[PDB]
C-alpha cells in the first residue's frame, strides 16, 4: 500500500507554459526532503487550468525526475468516464505507480453512475487506482457502500484519497472494507486525527511547501508515536490553515515563490492570494521553521 | 433581451456518436412548437462529456437549424477561463447569438477569480454573455456584488441564469443590477415565482419534452396573466417534477426516447434513470397531455 | 382560510419586561393600517426568551385588542409535544383563531415522530393548526409526504407557513395536498414568487414596520396584479433585504424603534443590529417612503 | 481539566415520569464500569422533553448518587440566557462540578450575541462552563475567535464539548487557546481522531450502554497507546453507527433497554428506532460483547 506524506504537487507556470525547470527542481528537492510519494496533476496541481499536452508533460517529467525511487500516483480524472480513460491511459503507459480518479464533478452522478463510472476506469487500466472523495468541490458523495462495492468488483481499486471531512469515514471504511483497503488523507489539517482512525497517510498540500516536517510528522504517525505528532502538529497548524486561507493552490504557489522555488503564477479563474494573507503565510512558515 | 422558453437542449447520441438527424429535428420541433430560443451544449446537453469536435458540430447543427428564427445561445463555460475563451470564440464565429457561461466548477475561485474570469472573456467576446449562477453543480457562488461588477464592467455581459433556488436573487438584482439586467431561470419548478419577481423568461429542461405547454406558460407570466400560468403550473408541476427524479438528463432523455424523439443514450457517469421513475414520468406527460 | 399580510408580531420590552402599552399600539396600528392578520409570539416575537406568563400576557393582549377584526394566529410550537399542547390549549382558550406550530427543533425528530407530534397536538386542539417549516431554524425537514400525511390523518391541520426558500414546495405541496391545502410563506424578500405559485399569504416580518405598503402588496398578488406587486417589490425589497442584514427580529425591532413605536430593546442571546445596518435600515425605509 | 469517557446520560423514564431507580442503577453502573465522568441532562438525555423540575431531580438523583466518585457536569444550556442562568445557578448549588452549556439553538444569534449569551452566564456562574458547539443542531456556529475571545474574558469557561465534525477546530483551538482548553469531544465515532489532535475526552453517547470498554478505549488514549485505540474502535465502531441509525438516544434507549437497564420510553417528538436498526444494533452489541 501507498502510505506517509504523498505530495500534490504544485504545477509551476513560467510565461505561460509549463515551467520544467522549477518543477524538475520541485520534484528533486521533494524527494531528498523525505516525501513518500508524489501527485503529479491533482488539484492542487491545477488540473483544471492544464492542457491534455501540459498534464501529459507534467505526469512524464514527474516519472522521468522520479526515476522510480518514489511512487507516482498521476492525477488522471474528469467529470467524463471517456476522459478519465484516455487519462488513465497515458499514465500507466508512461510508467505511473498508480492514478489518483477523482468523482465526477459538476454533472453530479448518481451512486450507480459513480460506480460505473469506476468500473469502466478499472477495465482499462493496470495500475491502482484511489478514489479522491471530496463532496466540497464535486458537490456529488461516494456512500461508503458504493465505496465499497467499487472497492470489492475492482481488482485496480486498492483506496481512498478521503476529503469528507468526515472522521467516521476511515473507520466505516475500515469496517466495510477490510484493513487492505488503502486509507490516505485528502486534508493536512485532519491528517493526525486520520491517522488514530487507522489511516496509512496523505496525499497533502502542506508538503509542497514543509516536505521534510510532513515527512516526520507522517513517520511519526506510522510509528504510532502520537505525542511527537502531536508536537509536529503544533508546529504546522499555522502554515496548514494559512495555506487555505483563500483557495488552493493560491497559498500553496506563494509559499514556493517566497522560498525562491518558482514563479507565483497562478492560471484564471484563479487568482493570487491576498496580500495581508501573503503575511500570514509568512509568519506561519516562520513558525515551522521554514522561513528565517 | 431574451425571454420566454429557451429551451436547453438534451444532446441525442446513437452508437456513441452524436445523433445528427435526431439534432435536427429536436431543434426544428423544437421551433414549430413555439419555443423562444434555444441553448445547445448546456448542462442539460450533457456538455461535460462531449468531444471538442461534439460540441461544435451540435453548435453549429443548432445555429444552422434554427436559421435565425430563434436566438441560439451557445454553452460555452469551462472552469478554465482559457478554455471558456476557445468556445465562445467558436460560438460567435459560427453565428451563435450569445453564450451561456457558468460559473467555473470544481476549482472553486475567490470572488476576484470569477470576476477575471468573466472580465477575461468578455474581452475575447463580440457577442452577449449571460452568467450561468448553479451553486449546487459548480460548489461556488457568485454574490450579487460580483455579479453587479460584471455586469458594469463587461459590456457583452447582459445577464444571468439564475439556477440558486433563492427567490430574493432577481429582486435584489434589480436592485445591484438595473432593470436592464436579463433575468432568466435554471429551473422550471420555480418559474412561475422567479417570473412574478421579475424574471424574463427560463432556459428550460422540461422544454424538451413539453415545448408547446412551457411555451404557453412563458407567455401567460410574460402577458403578467399569472392565472394562466398557475393553471399551467397545475399541468406541468408532475413533469416539472418527475424529470429531476434523478440527475438530469436522465429524465429529460428517458421521456423524449419514450415519445420516440430520440434514443435514451446517456454517457457515463450518467446511467439511464430508475424503472419506478420512468413510469413516475410517463404519468406525468400523460398529466399533460403530452402522452395518450 | 388565512391570506394576505398577516403580521408575526414583534414582542415589545420596556425594563426586562412586555412593554403592554407599546403591544396594544402595535396591534392596532397594526389592524388600522391594513393588515390581514396578526401572529403573536412567533419567532420574530423571540417566544424562546418569553416565560410562559409572558407568552401568555402577549397572546392575550394580541387578542383582546383584536377584539375579533383581524384573525389572531398564535405562536404555540415547542421541541416538546407536550409543551406544545400546553400553548395550543392556552391559545384555544385564549379566543385564539388558530395556532402556528414550528417543526420540533434542535431535537432533530425523524419523520415519523415529526407526524407523531403534529397528530397529539392536532388531538388536543379545536383550532386551526398551521404548520411552520423552517428547516435553517430547526435543523430538520418536512418532507411533503409527510407534510401530506399530516394534512390527511390531523383534521384541525388546515397548512402550512413555508420558510424553506425552496419554491417548487408550493407546487408540490399543491399536487400532494389539494388545493384546499392552505398555503402561506414564511419569507417576505420571496412572498412574491410564492403568491404566484399559488400562496394565500405571507406570515410577514416586513409586515411589522410597513403594515400598510405589505397589506398593499398582498392585495395585489391575491387580485392577480402581479404588475402592481412587482411595482411593490421594487419599494419594498431595500426594506426587506436590511430587514435581515442580521438575525431577525434585530432589524425590525430597530426600524420600530427608529419609527418611535417601541424601545429596540432584545433579549439574549439577541443583541441590537450593527451600526452601518442601523443606516442601510433607514435608507431602505425612506426609500420605501416609511420615513421622510 | 476533564477527561476520559463522560458519560452522557439517557434518561430512563417509565410511567411518564423520571424513573428514578433505574437512573441510580444507571449511574451507579456508570461508575463501576469505569466511566471519568457523568452528563445529567445533555441533548442525550432528553432535555429538550424533560420538565423544569425533572431536569432538576435527574441532576440532583445524579450528583447524590456519583456522591463525588466522579465529576459530574450538569446540561444547563437554553437558547434563552435567562435561562440558562437559571439552570446554572440551581447545578452548582446542587454541587455539580461543572455545567454544559449548548449554543443558542433556533434563533440563531450572532457571534456577539452569543459572546454575551456565555458572558451574562459565566457572571452568574461559580463553576466550570464547557460551551457545547454543534451547528447541526443549533443551527448557529461559534466561530474559532468568538470560542477563543469568550474563554479569554470569562474566567469560568474552560473548554468545549465540540460536535463540528471538523478536526481541524482541536487543532485550530489549540491555537488560539493555550494547551489549558479543555478540548472534549461530542462525538463517539471521530473520537480516535480527536484525542490524535489533542483532545482531552469524550462526552458519550456509546459509553450509555458500552462503559468499560469506552473507558478502555479512551485510557488508552490517554496513555497515548493509539494501537491499542484501533483495536478499540475497530470493536466499537459497529455500535457508534448502530448507535445512530436513527435520532440519538433513540438507539441508546434501545440498547440500555435491551440490557435490561430501564424501559426504552421515548418522549414525542422522538419515538423508537426503526426495527430493523434494533437488529443491527442488537448485532453491533454482540460484536463488541455487550450482548450475548
Amino acid at each position: 500500500m501507498f502510505e506517509g506524506s504523498i505530495t500534490a504537487l504544485v504545477t509551476p507556470f513560467a510565461d505561460d507554459r509549463i515551467d520544467e525547470v522549477a518543477l524538475h527542481d520541485l520534484v528533486e528537492w521533494q524527494i531528498e526532503e523525505g516525501s513518500f510519494g508524489l501527485v503529479p496533476c491533482g488539484t492542487t496541481g491545477e488540473s483544471p487550468t492544464l492542457s491534455k499536452s501540459e498534464h501529459e508533460q507534467v505526469v512524464e517529467i514527474t516519472i522521468k525526475t522520479a526515476n522510480g525511487r518514489v511512487p507516482v500516483i498521476a492525477g488522471a480524472g474528469s467529470n467524463s468516464t471517456a476522459e478519465a480513460i484516455a487519462f488513465v491511459r497515458h499514465a500507466q503507459n508512461a510508467g505511473a505507480d498508480g492514478v489518483l480518479i477523482v468523482s465526477p464533478y459538476y454533472n453530479k452522478p448518481t451512486q450507480e453512475g459513480i460506480y460505473q463510472h469506476f468500473k469502466a476506469i478499472d477495465a482499462a487500466s493496470t495500475i491502482p487506482i484511489i478514489v479522491y472523495n471530496i463532496p466540497g468541490r464535486s458537490a456529488i458523495e461516494i456512500h461508503v457502500e458504493t465505496l465499497a462495492r467499487i472497492f470489492e468488483d475492482c481488482p485496480n481499486v486498492k483506496g481512498v484519497k478521503d476529503a469528507t471531512g468526515n472522521l467516521l469515514r476511515p473507520s466505516l471504511e475500515r469496517m466495510a472494507c477490510g484493513e487492505d483497503f488503502n486509507l490516505l488523507t485528502g486534508e493536512d489539517g485532519t491528517a493526525l486525527g486520520y491517522m488514530a482512525h487507522g489511516g496509512h497517510g496523505c496525499i497533502s498540500v502542506t508538503a509542497n511547501v514543509a516536505p521534510a516536517l510532513c515527512a516526520d510528522f507522517q513517520q511519526a504517525c506510522l510509528n504510532g508515536d502520537f505525542a511527537a505528532a502531536l508536537k509536529l502538529q503544533d508546529r504546522l497548524m499555522p502554515l496548514h490553515r494559512a495555506l487555505f486561507l483563500e483557495t488552493n493552490p493560491a497559498g500553496a504557489k506563494y509559499a514556493l515563490q517566497r522560498l525562491g522555488r518558482m514563479r507565483g503564477d497562478l492560471r484564471l479563474p484563479l487568482v493570487t492570494i491576498s496580500p495581508s494573507f501573503q503575511e500570514e503565510i509568512d509568519d506561519a512558515m516562520r513558525h515551522a521553521g521554514i522561513l528565517l
